[PDB]
């Protein structure tokens, strides 16, 4: 089973988790706990999955990425006592289905990705609401769909912003989704990416990771975006800034990482240059309006798997990436396995603040703890054999005096 | 043309932000009736500043951060301009402070402070300076951290812009900003190779991360030391190793301080050191690398290059320190890019004019740079380059909003 | 359309070289009336080059570099092509030796070979394939020094070009070419992190260079081991750190091996690998990486991972090895981009013309690709991207060959 | 005297220099010989002179670049007994006339900086060519002229081309002769690169490491060629290729690194922006026509030291650094020192070699001896503490043999 050893090979590269079981497993706080997520399910998340249960917690899973039948990575966590549900294709009903059949089950905490299963709680299943006591979402997409759900006054639990916190910088680097990015779009096509015009649009933590990346693999890199902030940052980043209809017409590739709604229009499309390859790094697969590629398309091939062909009105041929959809999950690795790690220590330890502090908490959207970020970094250089200064006496009084040393 | 005026000359060709705001109030004079007291590095960039100001109507007032830093050449053509400046290039410390009080005893309406000393003297030695100061834009995270002392104790009585702080910061502290201008100032007064030498960088804040970017980039070998776990994480995932500096010091080639701290090298620290070590400090004051320290231990100290000086230790070994612990890129570099120092001097213009017409709704606090001077000053950069950018439509502003 | 034929379909839009050879030759059909012989990894992009090859008139027969590597749907598109295929995805290695002797039993006027295989067979245990070869095109380094000990010791019979050492094996192993697709044939097989770990390079010659600089560029700590000093000088001049494999071995994350020679890792070298450490080979041959030494010293061998075997040691501690210590790249990943072999393929095609033309007045030795080529390829390259550049005048061409 | 302590300074950084006059100073083998040089005269360049001289050689230099009257790193030298003829202007007369007082002394070795010393020597005095037993050229400019100068049979004593080593990939590199160019170049305007139209003219190894340098700084490289195959390399390496007619129009900077003649047009001239800088790294100042922009402009003045302004026909100024002189020498500081070190071993070497086989040598130009280049890596390796591999016998017996390990 590629999946069991896949799982046996994840962790023994995430040495955070494997600390946190260490440490926790004898004393099982989560013991009588229902720990219910929505996430995308592979090896990785499977090891977060086991390091709760191992810290007693039920677990209770449902995969959004559709999967084989005897996916193997399902099939080892149901042998744990892990509870999976799971969905053979792209379809919405089953989705949804899904998401209540976790909720059924009414779990103490949620780890959420995307907001998906907190917000159907909040509109659909109230009774669940009681009995939930905090929320866990790990992204950007999650993060601002809940704030706005807590804008209106309509929230009614605690829930942690995993994504704003110090490590967001590692979690999106060039080294973190950049590369996983790249290395999706590369193994999908094998298109020398040097010298070719990279258009990513958006310049937030995820688009300038992967701006930096392609620039790194020697691409002419040339940034969308709405915000003026943003593009005189990638301009000093030595970028070059201009609109998307512009941008399109000499684009070799199309990223885009801009967590909104039809970034490409249908005039965008059909300025596509013959050849021109699309994908999209944003958590929906709306960016990209897959639905607008379907309907102006003369015709639709499979190129290769996870590249699709539409051939235009204007006789040329683009190439879409696993179908619009989040490229680095859906036809590559994700992230790194020690990037996931720290991402899930930050998880596991939200979901332990949550069940210490529920009560005192309000039903409103946390940064992550300041003190959680400090935990973690402090472990993450005890595994690496790190060490680091500390302030001396005289250099504490310094920091906090106005007066001069002299 | 003289040569400050020559050299003035230069810079306002390529500062288009400034001259943006000169034209843009031309007619207005904003600042007409009011003094802005200025204690900076005087060279010709902080000169355009002044000159700015100047026609948005301000009376300015200026002296150096330091008289060593001060260009008399400069200083002459901005008198020549009807500017006042107290300020003559000197190593003389009586005569700086001296020229701090003289900026004071013009009782500015507002200040532009460069590590908070104006600010810190006006609100403990010269209280008068109270009578008519109704804000403050300090340019330095140093200055902040003084400043926010000083709010800590209770003494603070005018409001206190952090332009340093802004989401702009990450264009000044670049690795393209103050990166390459401290490599600048490194290289060419030790004309060494880079490429290969164990670099050690004392901080992985905004600027010692821009200084460690830049070093990698000349081929360096980068060890970073933090006190801080988070940061310390920061830049082993940036790629760099992380070690104590009791460690790092025994194979650096060049030590650049960047923490804002004081005493980053101990004497022990020093006297790890190899022969030909370099040491530079990129932070503000120059209290990072210990100079008295230097001075005491060593057997004998001599110029060993226009701004190096070499101190022979107790070991036999010889390590040298440039410009005297001081602020490297600006004692011994050009400071900051031309176009770099117009963004951060547009935004300090307009944080001046915000603290003209909001200061009597601001707490005596520190405030960050408010966001839409960030947005006003980064159309303001695109439309100067013509960049056009997308703007969103009804249904994407609907979608982002919504949580379905 | 089936797979094969679809992979091959991706690969043909994306080569305008040979795309433009085929029209070029359309109508003269050059090699009418000659066999072309191949040894080569199997898979689109070297089935467009047997495409290409069989459309100026060639009767092409291929085989595989090695059965594992042989990719069963493209063999199949090719049958259908016309093209005469010996090769099936095989771990029998007496099947692969067989497939070799089917292609010399096709007595080709020319080869192209990978290695050197089927030329070494050739001038030694079917010397009847010497009645009508006319010459070889070898792509390897390591196939180029094996013709070359053939040619020392008076056994070579036909002229030699390799195509492999010209001005554009800079595009070949460039970080970009050879670096980039070794890295991803590590990443998608291991999804370890790269920036920070230390990667060990053995080897500092062209595709250990591309290899290091895409590790430095992907921010990884590199290390370079070499037996050559001038090669180790230039590896410190590039920045990086250089040292004895034995010391390297004790703080590796990653070790890749691209030295062309055998057994560049030790079984004490190897005892000294700390617990999870990969290893992989960027080299031609699997015997740099002593695959036979670790199976006999292991406890326990495993597969950790699709192309990943675990080797637990005596000493507890478990290593892991990438594609069986077999070629990385190509082994376990996508080879090279498809516009590199674009490039290094019309090099082979007029290579393999000029053979045609020239081979009468060449001697049985190794020879580099002519110049003439590189230029004539190159223009085709700029032509095909729309590229204008400049031309020198009367007064350049006087001065430049003018002493004075 | 900054001349006194730069020469002080140099010496703690040239490991190589130091321990060749550590090793031979004693036996002084130049003892009796006569090495004149016409070379850059500075620090570094002193530092080469002062070693022969440790090593017994009588040395005559004549500086290329103008010296103040009371040089200091001149007046060094001159205390040790090295002569040293200097001109205080760039009057070619002058010039001519110090070359020939190099050549009055009867040097029986010449370390020539572009051939210029050499082709005299082979064109007005022939008495001098009889006792002159050798030449080491370190130029790409001067090999080309000495191989054509061979070419016409007219070339009397033998030529060591010390320029093309297996290490002019480190005298010209990025860190090498890239960085000293661009640290040269924003020294003396302040400008921001990142971001700006770099135009490189030329992709041999001067012109690749200037455009690398620029690109890791951020530019948006273009470079211009002759040589189909360097254009090539240049896309491959990610920056964009075009005829210099058409970079000229967007170009920030224009940096000729050719070696070439007129890379620049008056036509050329005239499509450059307001503000567009001007530098030349080639040997010659004839890449950036300097008598062109004199010609046309409708007036010159002194912008900054080192940069010229030219306000044309068309009331476009652009400026000029170091009046299109060798950039990096003749507006900063060359090359690294140990860069210098490096180039100087080889080239003490090369006349040691020269000393040694002159008579069994033949009046053409060499390439340096492959076991000079050895020598100084091994030497290098040594003074930086650094160990490497050695083959093994089994790997000795591998690499010679065709058959298969298996
Ligand atoms: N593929 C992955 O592994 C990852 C995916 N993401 C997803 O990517 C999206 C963005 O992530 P972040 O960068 O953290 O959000 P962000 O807010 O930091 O960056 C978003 C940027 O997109 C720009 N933008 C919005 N609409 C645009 C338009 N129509 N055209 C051009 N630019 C536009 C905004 O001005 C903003 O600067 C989210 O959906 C997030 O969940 C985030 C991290 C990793
Ligand atoms: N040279 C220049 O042009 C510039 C100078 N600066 C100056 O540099 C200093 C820092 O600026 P920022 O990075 O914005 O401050 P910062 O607070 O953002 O970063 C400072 C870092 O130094 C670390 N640190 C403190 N003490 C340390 C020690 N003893 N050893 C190692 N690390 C230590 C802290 O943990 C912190 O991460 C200030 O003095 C600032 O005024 C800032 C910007 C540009
Ligand atoms: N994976 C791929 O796609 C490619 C593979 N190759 C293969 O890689 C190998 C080398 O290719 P090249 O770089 O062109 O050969 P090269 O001769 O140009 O460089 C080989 C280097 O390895 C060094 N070396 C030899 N033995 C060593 C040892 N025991 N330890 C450390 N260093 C050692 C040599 O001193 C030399 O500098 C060959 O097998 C070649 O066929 C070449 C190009 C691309
Ligand atoms: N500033 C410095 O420190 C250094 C200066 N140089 C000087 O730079 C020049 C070139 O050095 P190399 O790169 O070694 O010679 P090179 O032969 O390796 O490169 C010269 C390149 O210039 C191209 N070229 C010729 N004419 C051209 C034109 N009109 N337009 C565009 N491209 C043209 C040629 O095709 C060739 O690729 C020489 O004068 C050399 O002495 C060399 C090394 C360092
Ligand atoms: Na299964
Ligand atoms: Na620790
Ligand atoms: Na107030
Ligand atoms: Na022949
Ligand atoms: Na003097
Ligand atoms: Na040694």
């Amino acid at each position: 089973n590629t999946g069991e050893m896949k799982i046996n090979w994840v962790s023994r590269y995430m040495p955070l988790l494997n600390k946190i079981a260490e440490e926790y497993s004898r004393e099982k706080p989560l013991s009588g706990f229902t720990v219910g997520m929505s996430i995308h399910l592979e090896a990785k998340t499977a090891y977060l999955a086991i390091t709760l249960s191992k810290l007693g917690a039920k677990v209770v899973i449902t995969g959004s990425n559709p999967l084989s039948t005897q996916d193997d990575v399902a099939e080892a966590l149901r042998s744990k006592g892990i509870t999976v549900y799971a969905r053979r294709t792209h379809d919405e009903s089953i989705y949804r289905e899904n998401l209540m059949k976790v909720l059924d089950e009414r779990p103490d905490f949620i780890i959420d990705d995307g907001g998906d299963l907190t917000v159907i709680s909040h509109t659909e299943r109230e009774e669940v609401l009681e009995n939930l006591k905090g929320v866990s979402e790990e992204t950007t997409t999650g993060v601002r769909r809940l704030k706005a759900l807590e804008e209106t006054g309509k929230l009614r639990v605690p829930v942690i912003a995993v994504n704003d916190s110090k490590m967001k910088y590692l979690f999106d680097n060039r080294y973190g989704t950049g590369q996983s990015t790249w290395d999706a779009i590369m193994r999908n096509t094998n298109l020398l990416v040097a010298g070719k015009n990279v258009v990513v649009a958006g310049y937030g933590w995820c688009g300038r990771g992967i701006a930096l990346r392609a620039a790194g693999l020697g691409a002419r890199v040339i940034v969308t975006e709405v915000d003026p902030v943003k593009a005189v940052e990638a301009i000093m980043d030595g970028f070059t800034v201009m609109p998307m209809k512009e941008a399109v017409k000499i684009a070799d590739f199309v990223i885009t990482a801009s967590g909104n709604t039809d970034v490409l229009s249908k005039e965008d499309i059909l300025s596509l240059k013959d050849g021109a390859v699309l994908a999209n790094a944003g958590h929906f697969n709306v960016e990209i309006p897959v639905r607008v590629l379907e309907e102006i398309a003369v015709e639709k091939f499979e190129a290769r798997p996870n590249v699709t062909g539409y051939t235009l009105e204007n006789g040329k041929t683009v190439f879409l990436l696993a179908e619009g959809r989040l490229v680095n999950l859906a036809a590559g690795d994700g992230h790194p396995v020690e990037i996931m790690d720290l991402s899930f220590a930050l998880q596991i330890f939200a979901v332990l603040y949550l069940l210490e502090n529920h009560r005192k908490m309000s039903p409103k959207v946390y940064m992550l703890p300041d003190e959680i970020d400090e935990r973690v970094a402090r472990m993450k250089l005890d595994s690496l054999g790190v060490k680091i200064d500390e302030l001396t006496e005289k250099q504490r009084r310094y920091l906090r005096s106005w007066q001069h040393h002299h």
